[PDB]
């Protein structure tokens, strides 16, 4: 059987929130069979608790926010991203601020978080949501599809209004294995260009950015002193983020992601397309991990 899994073990960490620039306090706690990924804000009173579903997505620029009522769980794109990589279905994620941690901008602190307090497999078996057809969402030039594919598969393009490295779109393309999304993608950094993060400062948005936590872009030279940690960084950053948004399905996808300049907005869009259209979707399960279309690392 292909099982579900949690956490081995409590773990803490801190950081600052890239748009609000709060200190937040995070524990990622174990929880039981078919309780999925859940966000809490231990800040109020009482305590609010926000399933990591689509239905809860409250806001989608610049980055993807839970919300219940008036309580908000800001920037959870690059946690989910985590959890989806490692196959973690179910987490309490507790949070003493409206905002998870940025941590150097990418999900390499959240994997090692994860792999550090262990994996644990649960007795029952992880639930998948099959493409069985094509479904896609455009607005303007943007494009973001779901087609189906016996595995799992994101390809992205991204166009720069100017040329960056002498081009001005990158393409990439990675079809998963157990070890593809710890190695190609988790370590990819957000990213902004200077005068974008100008004015973004002004607006007194992005209070908690700096070169630690984002490839700063000027002109179309990067200022970060050590540099890139991959070729395409940028496409493979949307990547990451294509991946926490396609999590928010709350069961791992068996089929192919394209997007098209697409964004949160984009992919929240798709998302809820695909959930209305129950034909172009099924649960399954695989009693059998030898037969099944998607492996995952040793526990
Ligand atoms: C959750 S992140 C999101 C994409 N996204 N959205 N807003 C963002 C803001 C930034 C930023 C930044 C920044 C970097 C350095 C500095 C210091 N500074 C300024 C001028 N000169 C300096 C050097 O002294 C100031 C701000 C990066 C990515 C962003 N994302 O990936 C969603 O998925
Ligand atoms: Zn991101």
């Amino acid at each position: 059987m292909i099982k579900q899994r949690t956490l081995k073990n409590i773990i803490r960490a801190t950081g600052v929130g890239l748009h609000s620039g709060e200190k937040v306090y995070l524990t990622l706690k174990p929880a039981p069979v078919d309780t999925g990924i859940v966000f809490c804000r231990t800040d109020l009173d009482p305590v609010v608790e926000i399933p990591a579903r689509a239905e809860n997505v409250g806001e989608t620029t610049m980055s993807t926010t839970l919300v219940k009522g008036d309580v908000k769980v800001d920037t959870v794109e690059h946690l989910l991203s985590a959890m989806a990589g490692l196959g973690i279905d179910n987490a309490y994620v507790e949070l003493s601020a409206s905002e998870v941690p940025i941590m150097d901008g990418s999900a390499g602190p959240f994997v090692f978080l994860i792999q550090s307090a262990g994996l644990q497999e649960q007795e029952a078996a992880k639930k998948f949501i099959r493409i069985k057809r094509e479904v896609s969402v455009e607005e303007g030039d943007k494009r973001a599809v779901f087609v189906p594919f016996d595995g799992f598969k994101v390809s992205f393009e991204i166009d720069f209004d100017h040329p960056v490295f002498r081009g001005r779109t990158q393409q990439a393309s990675v079809d998963f294995s157990s070890t593809s999304f710890v190695k190609e993608v988790s370590r990819a950094r957000t990213f902004g260009f200077m005068r974008d993060i100008e004015y973004l400062r002004s607006q007194n948005l992005a209070l908690g950015g700096s070169v630690e936590n984002a490839i700063v872009v000027d002109e179309n030279r990067v200022l970060n002193e050590d540099g890139l940690r991959y070729e395409d960084e940028f496409v493979k950053h949307k990547i990451l983020d294509a991946i926490g948004d396609l999590y928010l399905l709350g069961n791992s996808l068996i089929g192919e992601f394209r997007g098209f300049k697409s964004g949160h907005a984009l992919n929240n869009q798709l998302l809820r397309t695909l959930i209305a259209d129950k034909d172009a979707w099924e649960v399954v399960t695989f009693e059998d991990a030898r037969t099944a279309p998607i492996s995952y690392m040793r526990p």
